[PDB]
Order: structure tokens, then C-alpha cells, then sequence
């Protein structure tokens, strides 16, 4: 497989970005999980973890597949800390929730 990305990043309250991407992937064997996930993401300027790649815009008539990903920093954060830990228990308040 081979991923040219043309990522854009976005990140607020969740850090979440926006790339441009397109896989090139030998006619031979099925496309590998961590090759386009991981080269997706990775390139994408992002972790394994931020990777969440849905709709593929495809555009050549080739055989490589265009599009948009979508990726999340806070999948690490949260992997390491664990939602399901006490954090903290109460909130923010600096003004404004959101």
C-alpha cells in the first residue's frame, strides 16, 4: 500500500484533524490493517491510535483510493489513563464549559 496524505489538523477541546488521503495498493494481496491504518493515521500526522478513517473519495481510475480521514489524539490519552478511572470528578469551569 502507499499513502500520500495531504493532512490538515484541527484540534480544540478533542484535537481532532482533517487529511487528505490516497493508498496505493498492489492488485495481489488483501490491503493490511496496520499498512493503511497505521500509514493512514501515522502520516496523517497522527498516532495508531487517531486513526478513524471513514468514506473514500476516489479519484484516478487506477487502483488506489482517495479521500478524507479523520483522526483522534485523545484515543492515547485516554487508552492510558483510562476513561473508566477517576480522574478527577467534577469538571471544568474557565469561564465557560465549551
Amino acid at each position: 500500500m502507499d499513502l500520500i496524505i495531504k493532512e490538515k489538523r484541527d484540534n480544540p477541546i478533542l484535537k481532532r484533524k482533517e487529511i487528505k488521503y490516497v493508498l496505493k495498493f498492489d492488485s495481489s494481496r488483501t490491503p493490511s490493517r496496520e499498512e493503511i491504518k497505521e500509514l493512514i493515521a501515522k502520516h496523517e500526522g497522527v498516532d495508531k491510535e487517531l486513526v478513524i478513517v471513514d468514506n473514500n473519495k476516489q479519484l484516478t481510475g487506477k487502483h488506489e483510493i482517495e479521500g478524507y480521514t479523520k483522526i483522534y489524539a485523545d484515543k492515547p490519552s485516554a487508552m492510558l489513563y483510562e476513561p473508566d478511572y477517576e480522574l478527577i470528578r467534577n469538571g471544568l469551569k474557565q469561564k465557560e464549559a465549551k
